[PDB]
């Protein structure tokens, strides 16, 4: 009976005390991410199950005109999701962050869809006014949420790289003995971003933005460490740096990026500088063309700090003064560090068309224990 289903639905939805607690503590804070990787085939419903559940609840509240209940519910949802992303850390950081990006994108896409449906197809006409106004604000709130959690997450990713990439790129020996975190750890990290985004059906533009931002970041912070080191830069260190950096560049090539080489140019060009001949004037003129991303002052620091090995010819004084003169020259034509980009960053989701919404069957997973929420979804499902 439609009326009995409607009455029961109505009482479930007006009882926001019980419902908000279920949603915020059980569904949102209690989220479980599905597995990601090469042999994994996830349906979209396994990835965005929290968003789809929220969408069912939300729309039922609107259908019954529980506009005040929806506002209460939504404020809790917005706060909780942002809070959840703020608390992400450790091994879970990449999959949980991508998970929440997917879900907030699904929510935002729904609201965009609902707003267009309201304006196009659709009890006081002044209540309708307040309604359009509510959904419009909700669209802005989810846009802000997406931006916020994208930036919160991306900053946490940068810090994990500040922690690992410097040791892996600059310090760890690709050739042990030649001269904690290794390039393998760095590759694992970027692979995890790749496979979580792939498996969780994330739009490729977003993958491009995230990884380009992080590669530029690795480039800046590792370069800055390298250029301060005064008893370290040498041919051997250059060969090892080459092997570390090339591995990251080759990963970029097989994982959809064509601009990875451009993001790593300061590291790549430093490795070259550390390896090529630095003995004649022409050597230096050639080196300048190879190192087109390095300033003369940077060339000078790197060259003047270069450490010759036993049986290796010293860099001649003639060449050191040539370089110093190129620096004093270009100075007379009016930092050595690269400023790391720390944001905030444009939300790459905001640049692409939203998910066109096809109405999907009411579904709520099995490990969940959400009595009211599950009854709502079951009752909605019965009306179909
Ligand atoms: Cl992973």
């Amino acid at each position: 009976n439609a009326t009995q289903i409607n009455e029961e639905l109505y009482r479930l939805l007006e009882d926001t005390e019980i419902l908000n607690q279920e949603i915020t503590e059980g569904l949102l804070k209690g989220f479980e991410v599905p597995d990601a990787g090469v042999a994994i085939q996830l349906s979209k419903r396994d990835v965005v199950y929290p968003a789809r559940i929220l969408i069912i609840v939300l729309s039922e509240m609107w259908r019954f005109g529980l506009t005040k209940q929806s506002e209460s519910f939504l404020a809790q949802v917005l706060t909780t999701i942002q809070k959840v992303v703020t608390q992400l850390k450790g091994n879970d950081l990449i999959p949980s962050g991508v998970f929440w990006l997917a879900n907030v994108r699904e929510l935002y896409s729904f609201v965009v869809f609902a707003l267009n449906s309201i304006l196009t197809e659709e009890m006081t006409d002044e209540e309708y006014k307040e309604y359009v106004s509510l959904v419009t604000e909700l669209k802005d709130d989810f846009e802000a949420l997406s931006y916020n959690i994208y930036n919160i997450w991306l900053k946490k990713l940068q810090k994990q790289l500040q922690k690992k990439a410097i040791n892996a790129v600059v310090i760890s020996e690709s050739l042990p003995g030649f001269s904690e975190y290794t390039m393998d750890d760095i590759l694992t990290f970027f692979n995890s971003i790749y496979w979580c985004m792939k498996s969780f059906h994330i739009e490729n533009e977003v993958f491009h933005a995230v990884v380009t931002t992080l590669l530029n970041y690795v480039d800046a912070i590792c370069f800055n460490e390298l250029i301060m080191k005064r008893n370290f830069l040498s041919w051997k260190r250059g060969l090892q740096l080459n092997y570390n950096v090339t591995r990251l560049e080759e990963w970029c090539k097989t994982h959809g990026l064509t601009d990875g080489t451009e993001c790593l140019q300061h590291l790549i060009q430093t490795a070259k500088l550390l390896q090529v001949r630095k003995y004649t004037i022409e050597d230096i003129d050639i080196l300048r063309g190879i190192c087109y991303s390095l300033t003369p002052a940077q060339l000078q620091k790197l060259i003047s700090q270069y450490q010759v090995a036993d049986y290796e010819s010293p860099i001649p004084q003639e060449i050191l003064r040539y370089v110093a003169d190129i620096v004093k020259k270009e100075a007379a034509l009016s930092s050595i560090f690269i400023t790391p980009e720390t944001g905030p960053f444009t939300d790459p989701f905001s640049l692409i068309k939203t998910r066109k919404f096809d109405q999907v069957e009411a579904y709520i997973p099995a490990w969940l224990s959400l009595p009211s929420t599950k009854r709502i979804v079951d009752l909605v499902a019965q009306q179909v």
